């Protein structure tokens, strides 16, 4: 592990070059806590390890969801390796609940006002003037350029949208711990190699407000330190316990709270290719997916026996019925299970206009849905599992963001042919 | 004209009761100009008449577009009659071009930054503290109640949307005079009788920034007075000329700059009812609409002769072809005029699925469009005329607003069944 020159030095972390690794850096956390732009600063033993653990869990969580993030791997108790970025000097805040500086800048608004959707604000990084709020108009007018990327309307719109998606994913991920994510701050950078804007710096207990059971008086974040009238060593021990409480629970955000399974039932092996597309698409959402062959018309006894094997082992299941021509498979399955059934018929333009009505017009007492896209049927099945599984939900949420970013990037490209 | 007690008294106008007229008031303008919350104040002869003329033209313009507005009629040189309202103490600003206080509150943004869509801001009315900017969150938290209407999320969303629509309509209306509407301020009230939020107070030369040829140095609005280092009587005469310049041109916003006509051609008198719906709908947009009877199949010589009568008199024309069954009327018309042709076939569920393809799949060199809704065909024809006629455009723009407000009101009603 061949460390090079000190590239940047902050109040709680240092970034070093790696002579062994082109375009990667090491972020070393420090045993230091700070607040405000006066002399609130303190040595706190174990803080480097707590900070590094939290940002390492959180970045792994966001990266595995599909959020583009400056994170390679954890690297000992107190550092992590990241792709080298040029930092954008903006603090991006997202709020679910109005507290803190939102109340100061908006007198009359009360503690607890809820933002639907979550509110995004920008602060320019400058300690000298205590990080003043900026409009999007101010950020665009600054004509910032980092690793050769000019930060214009498109880039500002992307960091704004991503800030909201990242908040939403962290908010959903803390929920199973009975913790309310109130707000957070993040920073983005331009990856010097890819030129992509990515989540960067760190996310740790300085980055957010976390209320157990949504109770402010139980705050576990750095606000406990900000709020001390006087820093005593008894005060610093409470703040340390709060950091430890977060650190003891953060790894559980990477844990699945619910098992998920899709079972694709096909009436014929000639539909196998259509079924492989559903299975592959389920893999993108981290949902195990099984293929089976059964015909409602030639083997209805066996259809019900197979159904029962999946009903009976306790694993929450979505069935996808793939039957061409007169689809009896979705209907018979739909009528005989309390679990959801999705018909995804392998329609073609020859007879598809005729065949689809066998999936759509069903007798009463049948919940059976229809999704024509095979990738769509997996996505629908993911949306069902996302109601009870934060990891699936997070991949769906990040996927909304990434698709939207792709449109922005494609419109930016085509906009050039208009000059 | 039986005047009653003085109800409110401001710096430039007074509101009186009308003993003869329940729920109506008289707004009397004054020969007074003011700026800021120090001693910039001056008698200016003819200002009452200039102010009253401008707000009377502008309110007539907005009201005839379909913007809900506290305006009954002009009432002498220096007053106008209005429905009685309880004023909402918010200054609603809309901007196309960043200047003025937008530059002070956003250092770094340059004179001339364009807002797409136009930017809406709120300022709380309070002279003591110089009208501080409010967030929507602050306005909602104030829980203001006027004529019994609680001002919540829905009401704030309506005033915000209406502010933008009113700006857009004034902006479009000034364009034919080569004047750039840069920004404006308006106020809304709750009509004490209807309980509807309506545009109120006044719109005059104090209300906006108007740049001839988009040149700031040619400003014709009250900014000319705000900007004087020292008020001299030579300075006040320039400001008076600027007010007179606006007053001499404002009546021209009520003038049509282009003639518009729809001609509905029907193959049979059995389709007349369908044609009456198009004609009535054209009336809603102030577009004259003629009905004619001609068959492409039984009288194609006559179809072309009628076409030529409308092509030949100089009046810009949209043709609507109404032919049931195999529509030959739209095609033959489309092929023989440079003017737009819209097929609006009187489809019914009996044979409509079969009949529509005769309007849709045309030989090359035919521009002919299809609009199934008869009210839709008039609206499409209005959208075409709105490219060259600000009065039509303004009715279409106000109609977007009003329809959106109707949805907000219907969602507010149905939301009650969920409690
Ligand atoms: N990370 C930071 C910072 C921050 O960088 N603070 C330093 C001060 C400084 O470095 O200048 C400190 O006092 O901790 N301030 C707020 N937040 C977070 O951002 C969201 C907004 O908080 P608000 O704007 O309401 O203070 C909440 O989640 C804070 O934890
Ligand atoms: N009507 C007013 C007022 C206004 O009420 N002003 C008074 C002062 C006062 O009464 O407190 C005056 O100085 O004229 N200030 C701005 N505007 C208009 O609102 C938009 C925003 O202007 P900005 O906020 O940039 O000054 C532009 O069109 C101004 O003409
Ligand atoms: N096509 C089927 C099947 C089946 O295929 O099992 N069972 C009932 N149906 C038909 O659906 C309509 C609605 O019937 P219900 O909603 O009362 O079951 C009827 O015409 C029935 O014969
Ligand atoms: N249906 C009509 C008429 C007409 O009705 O006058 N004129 C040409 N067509 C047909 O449209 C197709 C496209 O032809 P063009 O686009 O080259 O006119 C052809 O098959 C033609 O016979």
């Amino acid at each position: 592990l061949n460390i090079g020159k000190k590239l940047y030095e902050g109040k709680t972390k240092e970034v070093y070059e790696l002579l062994d690794s082109p375009g990667k850096v090491l972020l070393q956390s420090k045993d230091q806590i700070t607040a405000g732009n006066a002399a609130r600063k303190n040595h706190l033993e174990g803080k480097a390890a707590i900070s590094n653990k939290i940002t390492s869990c959180i970045f792994q969580l966001l990266q595995e969801a599909g959020i583009k993030t400056a994170f390679t791997r954890k690297c000992g108790e107190t550092a992590f390796i990241a792709p080298q970025c040029e930092m954008i000097p903006i603090e991006w805040v997202c709020r679910r609940i109005a507290t803190g500086s939102f109340l100061k800048r908006n007198p009359g608004v009360k503690e607890g006002y809820k933002f639907y959707p979550p509110k995004v604000e920008l602060f320019f990084k400058d300690d000298a003037n205590n990080d003043p709020q900026w409009s999007e108009e101010q950020l665009i007018a600054a004509k910032f350029c980092f690793a050769g990327l000019l930060i214009g309307q498109t880039e500002v719109d992307i960091m704004s949208h991503a800030t909201q998606a990242i908040f939403e994913i962290l908010e959903k991920s803390w929920l199973p711990q009975n913790c309310t994510l109130v707000d957070m701050k993040i920073e983005f950078g331009v990856d010097v190699t890819t030129k992509e804007i990515v989540l960067a710096d760190v996310i740790d207990n300085d980055s957010w407000r976390l209320w157990p059971s949504g109770d402010r008086s139980q705050q576990k974040d750095k606000q406990s330190y900000r709020d001390l009238k006087e820093v005593t060593p008894e005060g610093l021990q409470m703040v340390k316990k709060n950091f430890e409480w977060v650190a003891e629970r953060v790894e559980l955000l990477l844990k699945s709270e619910s098992q998920c399974r899709v079972v694709v039932l096909m009436g014929s092996t000639s539909d196998l290719g259509h079924c492989e597309k559903i299975k592959k698409a389920c893999g993108n959402f981290g949902i195990p997916c099984e293929l089976r062959v059964t015909s409602a018309h030639k083997g209805p006894d066996e259809t019900l026996r197979i159904k029962a094997e999946y009903e009976g082992d306790g694993i929450p299941t979505v069935f996808v019925a793939v039957a061409g021509r007169s689809n009896g498979l979705g209907p018979v399955m739909s009528g005989n299970t309390a679990y959801p059934v999705i018909s995804c018929p392998p329609l073609t333009p020859d007879w598809g206009v005729q065949d689809v009505w066998s999936s759509l017009r069903l007798p009463s007492g049948l919940g059976c849905s229809t999704v024509l896209s095979p990738e769509g049927s997996a996505q629908f099945a993911a949306q069902i599992f996302g109601l009870s599984n934060h990891l699936v939900w997070s991949k769906l949420r990040a996927s909304i963001l990434n698709t939207w970013i792709s449109l922005k990037q494609a419109d930016k490209k085509i906009r050039e042919c208009n000059l």
